[PDB]
């Protein structure tokens, strides 16, 4: 014992648990969730079937109304309108819209993709060429619906719904220590270590860390990219928020007024999420430690301007990972392993099935012990099994899935960059 | 740097995934299977000294 | 000024330390005055006068 100076080891980082996702404790593997989709057009399950309700699409304002009697001409690239008539178009976003023509004009003959057509139509709308319109059906038509008085081809529009579902499956993970007797004995003689228990700790720890890290990555993987579309400033850099570029800060200088610009965008992204999910404004953010340092140093309340030290929210990743609540509104977590600099926002409801992302544990941290008689060295390890999944409707773009059944597990096709509950923001310039 | 550019592009996306039971169930040559060991963790111990 | 530039540059770093245990081994058996002399210090004095 030549003046032993004690010893060191690394600390274990904390986790965000499942604070921002579903937890679905399971008592069996492979559970299932189903859903009802209000639908109309006399066949709940069909190509082209239309959903009665959707966060991103307007309703068919003339479905029970005049559209019952007549079809409306569709808008299409290169066609010319007739003043006073009404044209129909289903937009990629904002859905069914009926537009009365105030003028006789053409629409972007050079348009190709629907996105280009939608853009010109939007311009014609702004221009006052095309105006939103709806009306009920002339009563003289309604009078004979269902073939009265010798009439024909006059059914009422019908509605119903389609129930379908998705299922999940649990994947697992296991690790062993495979250690030796002699090492454990020496450790007992050096620090008084058990050298099995420490390993048990390490293995269990690693498993838990991986799972939690996996959830965060799935959040990032499925989240839509923000500062885009409906939340985009047209002169911006598309998905990334800077401090070195006046476009994102409305010309700000003077950090006391500049930093608030981010808070503004955060609200916009949180609101759009509600627009995407139909449930509510995002209520949680996870972000790089650099982002949080900024948040904690700016007065996030409404005031003239203000700057100081980063004391507003815990900023460490050594005690916790939970920084605090932003404005008293969003739960702020720190992405202690962020690859660059950024921040994801999202919404999780009181209903465990209302989360977008779900974790559903079935088996966890089962210890295993024994020894191999060939050399009698010990073997120890741990096993976990759970499975994760995604919300039906998380994509939101589609009103319904193929074949009335799908995996509820994430995949590229199922959710990469699609999840209505979360949005990504890249951050630079801090 | 180039990898990160592709990540920003959305070309490359962070991922993690578990093992199927169909694999884990027979890991380490169980039931006639082979070439399928578990991953393992341990530790190392070391020491340093200071001239007084 | 030039030294400072080199210090800021990291070329020159301020540092100081003790002598050695390879030295202390002998100093201990001295254990005061010796042929491997110690640095020594004290104080001087000063005074000033005034006139009315």
């Amino acid at each position: 014992g030549p003046a032993v100076m004690g010893m060191v080891r690394r600390a274990i980082p904390n986790l965000i648990a499942f604070d921002i996702c579903g937890v679905q404790p399971m008592n069996s593997p492979t559970g299932q969730v189903f859903a009802l989709r209000a639908v109309y057009g006399k066949d709940p399950v069909a190509a082209g079937a239309k959903e009665a309700f959707h966060p991103m699409y307007g309703p068919d304002a003339m479905f029970s109304g005049q559209g019952a009697a007549k079809k409306f001409p569709a808008l299409a690239a290169s066609t010319q309108t007739t003043v006073g008539d009404i044209y129909t178009h289903f937009f990629q976003e904002t859905g069914t819209v009926y537009l009365q023509a105030s003028v006789q004009v053409t629409i972007d003959a050079g348009a190709t993709d629907a996105a280009k057509l939608d853009a010109e139509i939007k311009k014609q709308m702004e221009a006052g060429a095309l105006v939103e319109i709806a009306e009920g059906m002339a009563t003289s038509i309604a009078e004979l619906q269902e073939g009265f008085n010798g009439s024909t081809d006059n059914p009422w529009n019908e509605m119903g719904f389609r129930i379908d579902k998705q299922v999940i499956e649990a994947k697992s993970r296991q690790l062993k220590a495979a250690y030796s007797i002699e090492l454990a004995q020496d450790l007992r003689a050096v620090h008084g270590m058990d050298a099995d228990a420490e390993l048990s700790g390490i293995l269990a720890t690693e498993i838990m860390l991986e799972i939690n890290r996996e959830v965060v990555d799935w959040i990032n993987y499925s989240a839509q990219v923000g500062k885009s579309g409906m939340t985009l400033t047209p002169g911006s850099k598309a998905g990334v928020f800077d401090f070195q570029d006046p476009i994102d800060i409305r010309g700000a200088r003077w950090a006391g007024e500049s930093f608030k610009a981010l808070l503004f965008q955060i609200d916009k992204e949180a609101v759009e999420i509600a627009r995407q999910t139909g449930r509510g404004e995002g209520n949680f953010i996870i972000a790089s430690r650099n982002v949080v340092n900024v948040l904690a140093s700016v007065d996030t309340g409404i005031s003239y301007a203000a700057q100081g030290l980063a004391t507003g929210f815990s900023t460490d990743t050594t005690k916790s990972v939970f920084a605090g609540v932003l404005g008293g509104k969003y739960r702020v977590y720190i992405d202690q392993y962020a690859k660059q600099d950024y921040f994801t926002v999202g919404y999780k409801g009181p209903n465990e099935m209302d989360a977008g992302i779900y974790y559903a544990p079935y088996v966890a941290l089962t210890p295993l012990r024994g020894s191999d008689p060939k050399n009698f060295q010990p073997v120890m390890g741990f096993k976990t099994r759970y499975g994760i999944g995604i919300n039906p409707f998380a994509e939101s773009a589609a009103q319904a899935p193929a074949s009335r059944i799908q995996s509820g597990m994430p995949s590229i096709l199922n959710s990469l960059g699609k999840n209505a509950y979360f949005r990504r923001v890249y951050v630079k310039g801090i």
